[PDB]
RNA sequence: GUUCGCGAAGCUUCGUGGACAUUUGGUCAAUUUGAAACAAUACAGAGAUGAUCAGCAGUUCCCCUGCAUAAGGAUGAACCGUUUUACAAAGAGAUUU
């Protein structure tokens, strides 16, 4: 990963990947965390807040998913919005004990 | 042009007022640059399983043939990979205040 473009050659060859292992097995969440972190490590924040949404449209009821896109949101020290996630999160679901915890 | 009236010249001819009839067609403009596919060459090449082979489904932001809610398409196409956290409790040893 020498240049811009190859790096680009790259992650757009890994997010075609991540797309098709995706369009089968939409209910995974597994796969959905991993594309997350992916696009987290990319540094492109949009694309890996989408991810995450996408990933709770799929499967609201799955608390992991949650955690680590508010894990993710409080990484890039983006407080507020991971902040506002989190009372999203609460409104979804409140007898989850975590969420409030967290 | 048709004509039904008026006014001048010789029923014939000019000059007039009316009535009749009244707004088409274009999502388009004629060769490369607003998107057809097969074919061809080269290169490989055939689902499980040791091998050979049948058929059926399934998922999809892939379609094709088919009148088709028949049927058929390489088991029609891509799926075979990546896979480290709602993560705590107990015990032992070490440096800092
Ligand atoms: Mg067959």
């Amino acid at each position: 990963i020498l240049d811009l473009e190859e790096l680009r050659e790259y992650q757009r060859r890994k997010r075609t990947e991540y797309e098709g292992y995706l369009k089968r097995n939409r209910l995974d969440m597994g796969q959905w965390i991993r594309y997350a972190q992916f696009e987290i490590e990319q540094h492109d924040m949009r694309r890996a807040r989408s991810i995450f949404e996408r990933a709770l449209l799929v499967d609201s009821s799955f608390i992991p998913l949650w955690i680590r896109y508010i894990d993710a949101e409080l990484k890039v020290k983006c407080i507020n919005h991971a902040r506002n996630l989190m009372n999203r999160a609460i409104s979804t679901l409140p007898r989850v004990d975590k969420l409030w915890y967290k």
